């Protein structure tokens, strides 16, 4: 029997991944702590294999529930499941260049805000759809936009402001906000990072008009490789959809002949970013655990920070934004100028004692040899970017940590910073 | 004792597999012929779950293997996964505006020829990165390109050549090398439908500078949602890879010691595959000749058969001196048949047997083309016939005799052959 082989494979795989996905104690000098992590089990993996079985591939029957569980997750009526974080990004701006959108959609020339101290295809979008990023600074030790300096970039061109939650703290959603509507811009919140993060209670990526999430393994829940765009305007929805199939006509031009194939009908210019149901099965289990990982997340900062408070006479430690409650992604950290060191000399040392390190992504985009010939502003001074590139970086505080992977953390900046004696 | 569990699991898998995927007997009148389709079996869904079970998630173990295999499949030494073929499209175009080219990158403003009938995702590449499409017409019954128009279309501006070997038919190969060897135009091959295919003996997608192909399910081989692109290059594979993975390289005035990880040397997206999705490929490509033999059997078979509509219709015919590995069977419906194409396909439509129009038919006619800037070099007459009159049908592996039977005799009821 089919049912029968089934609940019988299950087993199996129920019993395999009881070896494979058991935590190994923690063996200081021997185990490493990595920056992240994925933690899957026997959910991930039998799902998996369901999906195998089904023999579909293509998204369906278990993609249909991500979406929806996610969408009760983030509590907005539509999700989209992508290829990447980048895709997703990629398809919340590009959708808001559909001529749909009349007056209000960005064209080539329009001019985007953003930060230069964040991951780079938060900001590619933007130019490769023929729009011009304009950077403000960013803030210490939030690492997210220093919001009052949003106005000043402000101008005729200006048609959005696209940021990401850096490390799951959020931005100044209020300043962001009151600065999006007074003067009409859309806003699309790049939350890749930030899961589960809320700001004045509410959810993040529910604040804009559209916004984003990645499952590579690094983050909150993974599906290998796969993202998604939510939002909660219908007509958004319908032109990412199409935007994301080929860019085939859909909700409900040209001199096509009467009777022509609506399946071949095409009213954007499109690609083909959709996932299998495989991936959507992984990140269907995933969905299980988010609270559990928020929560863990959050725990294993405060633990972290207030241990590592012995060392805040050489290294400046993290702190939420005011009014939110980030979802940390990483432990953000900035090395003191007059410390006497180098950030080189730090990772290193970490690096040989078995503690991940990673610099703040990009650093400063506009430093990056790829912004070498892109066109650009840049209102007021990257002060605060540049010193983000030079003297900071972040480790791990994931769901995959425990307090004794921490205590071994701790005591090797104690020991870097002699702080032991 | 894992290794057993792995073991004990593949048999389960694999009488589950048996019963499941077990091909159905033909039934006229019931069971539908679709234009395309997949054929999984046991080994498709074995590795899928050998995948499910590493836990790595990420390309690795498979995709390793999946792109290796191909790549000695078509005869090429890269060959990068991607998530459709769409995205090996636009990957492809892409890296040719690398300024590591330096006076070969393509510029926005520049051009690039190609044909109005294909697929939308063949040409918008060229227009995201700040390109001109340059069309030119294509011919019946190859419905491919008229590459003897394609000269004519070379300007000043012209640096590249991206066609598709439409429906697996290939197009001229000889005209379109010589054009671009005489002007030293980049040159990308649209395999997307025509793996397998060959032109003078030799592999499609190995005569230009990079090639591209798509796994989706309604394709030579699938993954559920996958592509490639491939290349002899090593340059390029470089180029290629690193859009692919973020932009970031392996200029600018990053620090000393700047983590090489996070030093991004392009302008890039994230269109990477997991390795589930790999394995189902892996699986498929133990199958490819005979899926290849299948088409062009089921292709001969059909045309043959339906030579006795030729007073109506106009039957397909490979391109000279080429050996396609057919994707459909296009028809083009005679003008002076009395009725409209919409007729014949809601008949066949009524009669279970599926049917596609030619793509986009005419993309410049499509409503997303009505502000993109683009040229034309003479007349499209007869990608505007293909528009109105052309459309294919299947010829897919998972077609039997007795399926291809009940299409011919459909055709014959409706125009009143049997009679
Ligand atoms: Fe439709």
């Amino acid at each position: 029997s089919q049912e029968e082989l089934r609940q019988q494979i299950a087993e199996l795989v129920a019993q395999y991944a009881e070896t494979a996905m058991a935590p190994k104690p923690f063996e200081a000098g021997k185990s490493v702590v990595p920056p992240s992590g994925k933690v899957i089990g026997t959910k991930e993996l039998q799902l998996m294999v369901e999906a195998s079985l089904d023999g579909w591939l293509t998204t369906g029957r278990f993609n249909d529930a991500f979406e929806k569980k996610l969408g009760e997750y983030l509590g907005v009526p539509y999700v989209l499941t992508t290829t990447s974080g980048s895709s997703a990004n990629l398809l919340a701006l590009t959708a808001l260049t559909s001529p749909k959108l009349g007056v209000r959609a960005l064209k080539p020339g329009d001019e985007v805000i953003t930060v230069a101290a964040g991951f780079p295809t938060t900001v590619n979008p933007t130019i490769q759809n023929g729009l011009i990023p304009v950077f403000v600074d960013v803030d210490i030790p939030t690492y997210n936009v220093n919001a009052s300096l949003i106005e000043a970039a402000v101008s005729d061109k200006t048609k959005a402001i696209m940021i990401a939650h850096t490390l799951g703290n959020l931005f100044d959603l209020a300043e962001v906000r009151r600065v999006a509507d007074k003067y009409n811009l859309w806003l699309i919140e790049d939350c890749c990072d930030a899961l589960g993060s809320t700001y004045d209670g509410k959810m993040a990526g529910t604040f804009g008009d559209i916004g984003t999430v990645s499952f590579y393994p690094a983050h909150h829940i993974t599906m290998g490789e796969g993202g998604a765009v939510f939002t909660q305007s219908a007509e958004l929805k319908s032109i990412i959809e199409s935007f994301r199939d080929w860019g085939r006509d859909c909700y409900c031009l040209g001199s096509l002949p009467f009777g022509y194939d609506h399946k071949y009908t095409y009213s954007h210019l499109g690609y083909n970013l959709k996932i299998t149901d495989m991936q959507a099965a992984c990140g269907l289990a995933q969905l299980e655990r988010i609270e559990e990982f928020v929560e863990k997340r959050k725990a294993n900062f405060k633990y972290l920070k207030d241990a590592l408070q012995s060392c805040a006479d050489f290294i400046e430690l993290p702190e939420a934004t005011e009014n939110s409650d980030p979802s940390w992604f990483g432990f953000p950290i900035t090395l003191k100028e007059d410390s006497g060191v180098s950030r080189i000399d730090l990772v290193k040392f970490l690096d040989e004692a078995k503690v991940g390190t990673r610099l703040l992504f990009a650093g400063n985009l506009t430093r990056q040899p790829y912004f070498h010939d892109v066109k650009y502003r840049v209102v007021g001074e990257l002060t605060n970017t540049d010193r983000i590139m030079n003297q900071t970086f972040w480790i791990g505080i994931y769901p995959g940590l425990t307090h004794d992977h921490l205590d071994y953390v701790v005591s090797k900046f104690e020991e870097f910073f002699g702080l032991n004696f």
